């Protein structure tokens, strides 16, 4: 099996300043295809030690995957190294030059200088078009082997890979995951080809993968097995799930939180189309804002209980006229609130019969808490 | 300035179904001596390639660091992989031997003959101890060079490099970093305004880093170059950094809130109650943040202030200072920000992807800015709400 070869191009990298991901990313996408991957790489911003690492992965690599370090400043220098690598001179394409132009043009800017040798490309490139960037990737065939230089900004990267990766002609392998996402069900219980379990905050996944053949057969049987358990597959998320049964009933959707403060709204319209149902929300922080939208003064000073969960999605309720509205109340932490510990939580749905209230206890940090409350609010509707 | 190469083992860490964070991790450490770092690798669990990779890094450096693949299993190749590529034999240490026998006997279990292994040192190798798992590591010393083996769990490996790292013998350079965070400038204008400031030397490096909060600019090497030229930068971009080090926007925010004494609120459209999100990301923001609404829908925006005549026209400034006096009117606090605009996919009222007006309006009245951020929906949406942050501390 030939290898393929991935690095990723960033000092910042090197440190953990910024993760890297996309060699992963990378990497993954790849699994379908029969090349072995033995090392991947982060390199550091320089010329002469990026020229030999590049030269050396494709010396023994059917494919090498780069990314990053094209944008236009001193440090951006992985052109420079891949046409040092391979022999070649760089060379300005005034057809690019015009683009670039136009993308600051449509932003109200002038071309900066610094931007022009984002047009520059070795003779043995084909231009890979970035629909959001201002640089184009380059795709080198040369001698049977690929060489694809891609964006360092994944909104970037992403299309521009997903387009240019089943025309490099790579042999397929018979290869392929299935996800099973569920909730309310600890790693334990579930135990009662490989299958894997992986508690996340959207519930524990259940991941299939191997031989596409086993893996459709044996993840049936598992999905079976957790039939009620189980809320979506693959790509699916609790705001997509809570989006088909809004739009499966003609209804619509409100909010009020607290601790979450606006991130159960940011998660709901996270996803396109969220416009037909969403009106809107509330996040009442203060107890000044609870009141002003509708939560009764009696409950003001007891703000984590069951109570003021059912109250707050009334409230949003009634202030949105919507079908539908969720709320959040509880303790996100560091500390404790009314004598309750990080992680106490209520979420509540108010519909057309009347409302509900779940109460959680949930481990882990202030971000962690707020996070699991907010995919909690959503399970409500799609569990 | 000699090198330093880095290898975590691992099939999982290439595919990242566990994240690598040992290698940065061990990268940090480095800083304070004279080594380069060009590279870091993650390598699969297998013996061959391993072996290759190791004697490579070997020969082109002062210093070697290995984590994972000490285990028991057949994937736990490191050991001998690393015996092969140094030209030397694997020798069973009895004690060793001994001390794993304990551990399992501790426990209340005999200890697997596949744990056996885990005794194995090559003759350049003495034994870094690791009173907190199975699998002591290695300090190799040879040819004027060092390679250590580390296990892969952060409790067991941290403090046996922490003991050994003082005893390598590494050159030490005195060093700093300065981290400036900026809004508001692109990286192409600050390679313009820096101009010979843009140093990269083996002495001394600046860096840009584009964020979605802004261009972040790193100055790091020798201590005695990093302070002098890390301040030169800071003076040509003054307005536009907002923060040092640690700092975020949220937290600036918070800053500047308990420095007047005064309260903050917010009416979001595309960002959906991500800035608020991102407000109360930090603990204490109840002190100034009285909360905020989302107005996602059209009744929603006239329900909550938005004048009717604009309804047509949302992504506008007009309609994003709106906004601001509104949710400030409807909150009684002193400041508020709003965020109205085109998240993407599709375009809205014939407005394209990543049209932004962010808005804030306070004691002395409002201000707006507008944007055209490249990026998908979840980019513009964050871009947005830094956007709007960066007008309370510019
Ligand atoms: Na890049």
């Amino acid at each position: 099996m030939e290898r393929a070869e991935i690095l990723g191009v960033g000092t910042e990298l090197l440190y953990g300043e910024t993760l890297d991901t996309n060699t992963a990313e990378i990497a993954r996408s790849l699994k379908p295809y029969a090349l072995k991957v033995e090392r991947t790489l982060r390199v550091a911003d320089e010329v002469a030690p990026l020229a030999r690492e590049v030269e050396e992965a494709f010396a023994r690599a059917r494919l090498v995957v780069l990314s990053g370090g094209l944008g236009p400043t001193p440090d951006d220098v992985t052109r420079e190294a891949v046409a040092l690598a391979l022999g070649e001179p760089l060379e300005l394409d005034e057809a690019v030059l015009g683009e670039i132009e136009a993308f600051f043009r449509a932003r109200g800017r002038a071309m900066p200088e610094a931007n022009r040798k984002q047009a520059m490309r070795i003779p043995s490139a084909t231009w890979l078009k970035n629909p959001r960037g201002t640089a184009p990737g380059w795709w080198v065939r040369k001698g049977g082997k690929d060489l694809v230089l891609l964006p360092g900004p994944p909104p970037e990267w992403r299309p521009m890979w997903q387009e240019v990766l089943p025309r490099l002609g790579l042999p397929r392998r018979p290869y392929a995951e299935r996800v099973l996402k569920t909730w309310g069900i600890g790693e334990s219980e579930i135990v009662e080809v490989e299958v894997g379990t992986y508690p996340k905050v959207h519930g524990v996944e259940v991941v299939v993968r191997g031989r596409e053949d086993r893996v459709a057969e044996l993840a049936e049987r598992i999905k079976k097995k957790l039939l009620k358990e189980v809320w979506g597959e693959g790509e699916m998320t609790l705001a997509e799930a809570v989006k088909r049964r809004m739009e499966r009933e003609g209804a619509t959707l409100s909010t009020m939180e607290s601790l979450t403060g606006g991130l159960l709204g940011a998660e709901i319209t996270r996803v396109p189309g969220a416009s037909r149902f969403y009106l809107g929300g509330v996040v009442s922080y203060s107890v000044g804002a609870k009141a002003r939208f509708g939560v009764p003064q009696d409950l003001l000073s007891r703000t984590v209980s069951a109570e003021t969960a059912r109250a707050m999605a009334e409230a949003a309720r009634s202030l949105f006229g919507s079908t539908y509205a969720l709320a959040t109340t509880g303790v996100a932490g560091p500390d404790p609130l009314e004598g309750e510990p990080p992680g106490t939580v209520y979420v509540a749905l108010a519909g057309p019969t009347g409302a509900e209230v779940r109460r959680y206890r949930f481990p882990g940090d202030r971000e962690t808490v707020r996070l699991r409350s907010v995919y909690a609010a959503l399970a409500l509707l799609v569990t």
